[PDB]
C-alpha cells in the first residue's frame, strides 16, 4: 500500500497473509474454511496466516492453517490477467473470533464513485521499496470504466475495474495482490495488478468479484 496508513491491529479481521517462508499475497476470509485470493498468486504449499497484525512478531492472535487445495479459477489468463481469482481451502476451519471474521461476499456489482477499503503488506514506495511490519490501508474510490481504460495501456475486461486516485501517489502495490477491496461491507475487488504502483493516471486494477458469486458458492460447495 502507497499513500496509505497504518490499520489498528485487527481492524480489518478479514485479511490474510498468504505465506511461504515469507509474505507473499494477501487474501479475504469469506467463511470459517476459505479463502480468496488472486490467480496469479498462486503457488504451492501455501499457508495461510490469519489475524496477523505485524507480520514479523508472533502478538497473539494469529492462527496459521495450511492450504489443503489451492483451487484457481479454471479460465485464468496469465497473460491478459482475466479471471484473476484464486479459492483456498483451509485444512482446517479457522476459529472465527472478534480478530479473525469473515467478510460477505456482494449480492451486487458495486458503483462507480464509492469509496472502499483496500489492505496488504505489500510495497509502501511507488519507487523503490520498503515493506511494513503491519497491515497498511488505503481508503480509494471505484473508478468509471471510461477512465480506467482511458488511463490503462493494457486491455481491461469486463472482470476488472480501476479503483483509485488518479493524481497518483496512493494505490495497492506488490505484496497486496490477492487481497481485498470491501465496499459497504462486501467484499468487491481483489488486488490484481497496475502498471507500477501510485504512478500518474495508472489506477490500480482489481478483480471483479461480484461476476464471481455463483461459481464462487458452486466451488465451494461442491469442495
Ligand atoms: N498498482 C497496483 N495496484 C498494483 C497491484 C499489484 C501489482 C502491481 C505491480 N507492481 O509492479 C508491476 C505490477 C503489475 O501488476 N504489472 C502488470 C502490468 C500489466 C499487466 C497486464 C494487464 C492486462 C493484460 C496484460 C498484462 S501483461 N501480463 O501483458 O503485462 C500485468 C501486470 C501493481
Ligand atoms: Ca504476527
Ligand atoms: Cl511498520
Amino acid at each position: 500500500i502507497v499513500g496509505g496508513y497504518t490499520c489498528g491491529a485487527n481492524t480489518v479481521p478479514y485479511q490474510v497473509s498468504l505465506n511461504s517462508g515469507y509474505h507473499f499475497c494477501g487474501g479475504s476470509l469469506i467463511n470459517s474454511q476459505w479463502v480468496v485470493s488472486a490467480a496469479h498468486c498462486y503457488k504451492s504449499g501455501i499457508q495461510v496466516r490469519l489475524g496477523e497484525d505485524n507480520i514479523n512478531v508472533v502478538e497473539g492472535n494469529e492462527q496459521f492453517i495450511s492450504a489443503s487445495k489451492s483451487i484457481v479459477h479454471p479460465s485464468y489468463n496469465s497473460e491478459t490477467y482475466n479471471n484473476d481469482i484464486m479459492l483456498i481451502k483451509l485444512k482446517s476451519a479457522a476459529s472465527l473470533n472478534s480478530r479473525v471474521a469473515s467478510i460477505s461476499l456482494p449480492t451486487s456489482c458495486a458503483s462507480a464513485g464509492t469509496q472502499c477499503l483496500i489492505s496488504g503488506w505489500g510495497n509502501t514506495k511507488s519507487s523503490g521499496t520498503s515493506y511494513p511490519d503491519v497491515l497498511k490501508c488505503l481508503k480509494a474510490p471505484i473508478l468509471s470504466d471510461s477512465s480506467c481504460k482511458s488511463a490503462s495501456s493494457f486491455i481491461i475486461t469486463s472482470n476488472m475495474f480501476c479503483a483509485g486516485y488518479l493524481e497518483g501517489g496512493k494505490d495497492a502495490c506488490q505484496g497486496d495482490s490477492g487481497g481485498p477491496v470491501v465496499c459497504s461491507g462486501k467484499l468487491q475487488g481483489i488486488v490484481s495488478w497496475g502498471e507500477g504502483c501510485a504512478q500518474k493516471n495508472k489506477p490500480g486494477i482489481y478483480t471483479k468479484v461480484c461476476n464471481y458469486v455463483s461459481w464462487i458458492k458452486q466451488t465451494i460447495a461442491s469442495n
